[PDB]
């Protein structure tokens, strides 16, 4: 219910893509599949899958990919640096979302919780009776762990002591990635170019311009046909 | 209740069709027959045939699709060109609803569940007692399996056992299938005609403004005689 | 309440008519007679009669029935064509609202289930120890299938077994209809006209203009007489 | 809760009499007798009554039925046919919201319920036991079946069973009422005078142009007066 | 809480008092004080008083009451008519709120049920046991009625049946109430004076346009010694 | 429930310190302090002490009293009836509130519950067994009536019966209070002044146009200094 | 709940630091330790502290308190009058949220239940059973009051009881304390200084123009050099 | 709940950033590891580096930090101080979100719980009967203190009367550095640069002024090869 909350909240408050995402995880019904064997392949490709596909559609809804490869197809393009600078603005564009789907789906531990659960060293909370049995028994009952309503050996490994533990680890992780992605940030708003600048600026009102004055060219050679056709 | 909030969540963000198939599914009412012989009729059935009657309805909503089978049938149409072009523009939007239902339906893996569970290999799920017993009545109770009310033999399978197997898979699919339609629309982006679309531009103005002009002259025309009969 | 639900979406993303019988069913209480020699009747009346009403409603509130019955009377009337292309047109934008009940009607099986309970073919849901009596004892049985606080017989029929294959035969037919229905309109718009259209539009336009011009000149000829009746 | 979800499907899409007799039968609180000798005439009069109120206060609140009794009451009026056309209308005008409450009171089968009960012929419903006893005892218990709260005999008659059958003869009831309403309604539209009708426009126009120029003309001859005692 | 939905509907499709009277009643504590001698006089004095003082407020709102007593206080007042006239609309305007409460409050047999139900005769309820026994007795248990949570003897009287009974009883008497009043308005529209209508609007009319000239004299009188005193 | 559903429905229809008090007292918190001794003063208090702060309140937050102080400090103010008029004005503007107060707290019979619950004559509630015991005695069970979590002595009165006789003693007042300050209220309308109602339009226009004549000309001479200085 | 209730009417209704002490108050978890030594110092620190920080915070947010510390610091400031009125003016603004706070936390009497819990002579509520004990041992009992799920000796005090009564005592003291801070308002509204208000309103005009004026020429000195290097 | 509710309540109400901590705080999920070794890690944790990263997304969020890098970089920057009055100025900027952050986490004693149970001195809770028992087993009870759904050794230690006196506590921390940060923030607002600010302001309008322009005259300049091309 808080994802649910932060996300009204953004709204409100309220580039968009990383909305997007946020949403799209606040409503995606991640389910552990809460097998020994399938546990960490599914959570390493709900953390990991997800934000390549944000990558990528970030790039396919920008709407200058074409000059791009038009531009690296020819064998001399029609400047040599506004490419550089407007493929470098475009990959900065779109890595936004996947680093909010990876932080919003590291501070919410399941992924975590699914993945790590089968194999951590949980010695702590296994009970005093059981505490001499082998780790391949251990391996079912840790791997049911993140499932409320399967995790029914309540009597060997107390499940919310657990899951808290391995939440805080996630939590921890999920904060030292923000920390990083935001030194990074700083350090690239602080060191990076002038000239590609202007001439991309000039370069996008061109294009704005002439698509302008072509559809008001078109209108206006349209109209006479129009008045001779009609008059018929 | 994940569909429905993300379905709000993307009115509130809110070419159109995509949130009318997202609307559709999550307010048809999915009901697996849970029967040995329909269940993947019916599974596959709503993964394939909903696709195909969004992709003809946006053909049928598309403005232009008459000029289209206008040139088609004529020997000599009055260019050779545009046609193409227009016909793959309006594929090329037709196809979107599609691509959503499916995505959609996969996310949520009740498709999948009613259409594979009779037949899929559930072995590390059904009891030990009854691990020795003819296939064709583990027939009936996998066929159960979707049906909450249902599915009263909880001693011989687990039911959310098996549920969240099979939705995980599920997802898988829908997460491959999101990525190679992402790959695809990248590539069609970054490959694919500059005289056709200036054409099409130019015809579809000219129209507008025959239209418009036609509007016009109409009212002017009828004006006169207005006058004219309303001071008998 | 997915009916609701969906009604609201609608409403949210908003020719009209089919809204309204979309709320009109939504909000009809429908009662199942559960009785074997009136089940039959009262599920074909829901499903037929309502889209006829629908289609006379659509018929009364078209603005310009009357100069069509006007003409139609006349021995000569004052074209020939513009009146089968209007009257055409006039029962294309009826035919709408019927569509829209049948098919929703039909998605949410109530109909199909009232009426073809009683005498539909249940022998793998009939319990096994009563699997050998007269159907004339089955007819009331299943005929009360349909209704939740009637049905009191679950010691012979399993009542959500037996709904849920009839609603998903509901629903197949209901996508049948849909494909039908879409693959004709999608040959019509591709078939079908060229003077009468204008004539219409023109035809149109002259009436508005016509009763435009009328309301100003009652207005510019009371004014006179205004003035000089107030003076007294 | 049908009602009122409609009611507010109503308020939502939107002559207006209509909601107003919507709203006050969903907000109506039917309170059925249960006495054999009132039942009948509680419903009955549920039935007429309030649509005879609602015909005579759509008569009231027309805003030229002073003009009508001006013009029937003088020996000769100052001409004779627009009395007739601007009566007809009025009454067309004003028979809207008797329709819709007697169409809303019918499909919501309440009042046929409480009128019909006592003396109805419940014969399949009756008990097997009590089949055989006096019809005067029976008509207590069948006038007691509207009432949740008062009817504690369901050892003798089954009461839903019983709701069911007669609020699905109110439907049938209601929908051919429906279906007549609308014939009706077709024919008139497509049979029924011209000079009337542009006499009336003509008339009312001249009605309001004369009341806003005594306006005006009241306002210039209060100014001069004002200017003079307000220096005073 | 129908009567608050039919609040809210009433303020959603929203001369204004009506609307005042409607929350008023269904805003106010109704408690019966469920005694033999005190359950008349609050029931009657709920019908009776609130509808007076809603009368004498109607009067009290009206701006020009002063000018009535004015006229009327003179011997010879500066015409003689229009103080008819203007008293009767007066009246006619403040006598809309008291009519609207009593209908509401009939129609919620609330008043009813508490005024008549010690002295009512329900024969028909009282239990064949104690169907002999001192009205006196019967006095109190009667009284009780209207109070669900103090009538505590069902061995004696049903409670409901005889609610239902008197709150049909209070309907039937609100309807008639209402026929009546529609009747009464119907005629006085009918039959209800041309010289003093419009000399009460050129009265009008004066009143305002003086007190909007005498503000802007004001206005300008007061701008020139502002002007001297500010430069000091 | 009641006075927060009004206090809506006010704001909806929606001088302003009315409001404000009827908001105040449905969020106040009133706690009868249950004891024989504090119960009348606390009743009292909450009855007369906040319509006095309501009224300091009003005579507060006018924003003409430091003029009618001032001229009433003065030995011969700069005339001497306006003085008198808008003295009155100011107090018949500020003796809204508290009679809209004390009118709510007597419709909502709370603090005359508490206030006379402990010396009112309760013979007929007082069970039959205790009818003979100390006054004494009767003083704390009385004084613990209007508290429900306190009251634990069903066996020798009956709490809710006394509470509504209290009750509908209350709701009696505060109608003939109603009536009373509704009948001054006509009687003041009705009898009163015309030279100083001018004479204060007048001096209230001249101090706005004198204070907006202030601001302008203190912009103006502010600017050229602000030319002047800004250039260095 | 009432005081969400009231901020929301206040909202509605809706100088603002008031809603913001008011929103701080609703919001705060006010958690009374119940002990016997911190009982004390916390209820008096909710009462005193809070409000002490909102008038340092409405001296820091006034925009002019730079100006006051500027000529309070100098020998001979740039007049020697407006210096006071513009501090009194500030502290009267800021004084407002303080009063605001105290009001609100005295009418909900949790600091005074808190506060006076443990010392209080509750001895009309003690039990008559342990009415001889060590007044040490009423500490910790009485302490415990406030808080509900920790006093569990209801043998020895009734909790609601002596809640109610200090409640009781804290809203008199509220409304004490309303009276005087409005008799204080009253006369200092009555009694107070003419040419330092005339001084400050030309010296707030004078800073608001050349702030204006100085934005204005920066931008127009800007404009000139702008086109200069632009053309480069 | 109080939290959302305040959040609310500021939405409403109405630099930004003070926001976006308050709503993170309030849809963080605060889980306190509830083991003797990472709660007081956790618990700083909590408290310390989310406003670290707050302050570095305030100053990487600053659209002027690269002139900033720029000038610090060079040996001689093109004037000496606007440079150290900036970097002050985006510093009190950047410094509001962690004191809210702070502030928020303080007076909801949730870090300080967690971060102090283990080894804080809770002698007056321990229960009399294991009151002397090794600290090392009193470690991971009250370790496990602020966990609901853990701690089950009620026999040991009240949780809640632990709870509030550490809740308490932090609340008082809480108010002691809002205090002090008021006081600073005054002194700071009082003391603290003329001519800086001056330049600061001129140099803004410049840059505005010259990025206005130079997108001005990028357009005027595309639209003449605009036109030249068009025309092909
Ligand atoms: C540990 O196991 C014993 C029996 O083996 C059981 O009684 C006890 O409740 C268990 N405790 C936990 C914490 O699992
Ligand atoms: C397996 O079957 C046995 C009896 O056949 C039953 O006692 C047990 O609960 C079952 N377990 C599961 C997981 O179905
Ligand atoms: C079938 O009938 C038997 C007895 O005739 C009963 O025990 C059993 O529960 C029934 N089963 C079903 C599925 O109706
Ligand atoms: C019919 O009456 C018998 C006893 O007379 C009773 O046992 C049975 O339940 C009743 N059945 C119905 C359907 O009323
Ligand atoms: C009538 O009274 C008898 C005993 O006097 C009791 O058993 C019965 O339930 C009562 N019936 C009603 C309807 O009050
Ligand atoms: C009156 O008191 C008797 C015993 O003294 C008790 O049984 C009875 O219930 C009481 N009745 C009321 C109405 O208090
Ligand atoms: C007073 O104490 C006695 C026993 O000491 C107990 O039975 C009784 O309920 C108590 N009453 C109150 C009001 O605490
Ligand atoms: C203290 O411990 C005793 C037994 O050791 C138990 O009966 C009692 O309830 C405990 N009390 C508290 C407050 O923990």
């Amino acid at each position: 219910r808080i994802m649910v909350q932060f996300l009204q909240a953004n709204q409100e408050s309220f580039g968009i893509m990383a909305l997007a995402s946020a949403q799209m995880y606040s409503s995606f019904e991640f389910t552990c599949p809460c097998l020994p064997d399938y546990n960490y392949a599914y959570g390493i490709g709900i953390l990991i899958v997800p934000p390549i596909w944000f990558f990528l559609l970030g790039y396919v809804m920008n709407n200058n990919i074409s000059v791009l490869t038009e531009e690296w197809k020819r064998p001399v393009g029609k400047d040599p640096a506004v490419l550089r600078y407007m493929f470098s603005s475009m990959t900065q564009r779109a890595l936004i979302a996947p680093a909010v789907w990876i932080a919003v789906t590291l501070m919410d531990g399941k992924s975590f919780l699914c993945a790590f659960s089968p194999t951590a060293d949980l010695s702590e909370f296994v009970n005093e009776s059981y505490q001499s049995l082998s780790q391949k028994e251990l391996l079912k009952i840790q791997a049911k762990i993140p499932c409320k309503d399967i995790f029914e050996e309540h009597e060997i490994i107390s499940r919310e002591a657990a899951t808290r533990y391995i939440r805080c680890l996630s939590q921890a992780c999920g904060w030292t990635f923000l920390m990083v992605i935001t030194l990074v940030a700083f350090l690239v708003r602080a060191i990076r170019t002038q000239a590609a600048f202007l001439k991309t600026k000039y370069w996008s009102h061109y294009i704005d311009t002439e698509r302008k004055l072509f559809d008001e060219t078109c209108k206006e050679h349209a109209k006479s046909f129009a008045k001779v056709c009609i008059q018929q």
